[PDB]
């Protein structure tokens, strides 16, 4: 430490600040300074990686993520962000392992999010049964996550388990957020439980956006 | 069933019986009969794998571990055993991946052993802090693990955190079982404290006896 930690952490925040803005170029200055104080600064490298990840420089980003991991091997936040990065580069098998390593930290406040990601990566790898188990782990840690509930509902609707699916969809409805997809599910669900009211009520399809989406089309045909 | 799955599980038990009894080669016959009944039996392949691994036919053991995992790649018990094999074969990176997956079965009765292996593998990958985390989780699932307490004591001793180290060492001592390595630690640990009694009491190093061990040499050069 030697007070250096404070100085380093400050340069990092300053760097993150510029990042949260979009001035990826200016952020580098403070981050590089933090790095001069602590060459093995996990956060410094991690921050620096998000920058390169932003400037569309996957190669440098990946390099910086590895550098961060080479210090705080038990840094769930970085592991999780790297997993998100790996997910974009479509390197699923690797994302899965990083996220799976991130979930080991039982104290990480966002551990429930880590399980969500693991579920999302399992879907892309064509492993529904595995994804469902992870989405469940996520709700097991915090039932109040509408996005995770939406994924549970969709997975259940496809197995034709309409009752538990509706239950999870309602858990997702209490969030107010809705997209073309979640709306088509709600309609299809309300249609199963003979709820012609709520079904039509989701007129948010035609208007309220998504007027020319596939979901809106399916709605028309199945209507 | 056709009573076929009945005889299959019986043959596995017989095989595991010979295996546990020390008649390794003998285990093959029963396990082979089980494979003829169900050429895709994960348990049969798993057990046969252990036979080869015991006979130090690593290549053969690997093929059976893989075949076992082809059935269900989420088999915590086989995933752990394979992981231990990989550790023994110095294949740390693959070991870690396998064990990480095995850790996801929170219902696995021997889940503590998985975390114990993750600690061991972490040490070989030069990641002490991360290893410490896994050993803690292991002890939390099972306090009755002198060998894991030992690893903690050593890891802690090297970080110069003597108090918690001696605390883990005493738990290890309650396991009634010492060796050259543990004797040398218990001594260096009793010296840090005002216990020149137990330090000498560990004369077992000299007689009874590793009189020709490295530990014993370092012991005299540190009296």
């Amino acid at each position: 430490d030697k007070g250096r930690d404070e100085a380093r952490d400050a340069y990092i925040q300053l760097g993150l600040g510029y990042l949260q803005r979009g001035n990826t170029e200016q952020a580098k200055v403070p981050l590089r300074k933090a790095l001069e104080i602590d060459p093995s600064s996990a956060d410094a490298h991690a921050a620096l990686a998000v920058v390169f990840q932003t400037e569309m420089e996957p190669k440098l980003a990946d390099e910086e993520y590895r550098k961060a991991l080479a210090s705080d091997s038990r840094n769930a936040r970085v592991l999780n962000n790297y997993g998100g990065f790996l997910y974009e580069q479509k390197r699923y098998e690797e994302a899965y392992q990083r996220l799976l390593e991130a979930s080991q930290d039982t104290l990480y406040p966002e551990r429930s999010r880590v399980f969500e990601n693991l579920g999302l990566v399992s879907l892309q790898m064509k492993k529904p049964a595995q994804a469902k188990e992870y989405f469940e782990k996520s709700l097991r840690l915090n039932r109040n996550q509408p996005s995770v509930a939406l994924e549970m509902a969709d997975l259940l609707y496809k197995e034709r388990e309409y009752v538990p699916a509706r239950q999870y969809y309602d858990l997702f409805a209490q969030g107010g957020g809705q997209n073309a997809r979640s709306l088509l599910l709600g309609i299809r669900l309300a249609k199963v439980f003979e709820d012609r009211d709520t079904a039509a009520s989701y007129g948010l399809q035609l208007k309220r956006l998504y007027p020319g989406s596939l979901e809106y089309q399916e709605f028309q045909a199945e209507k």
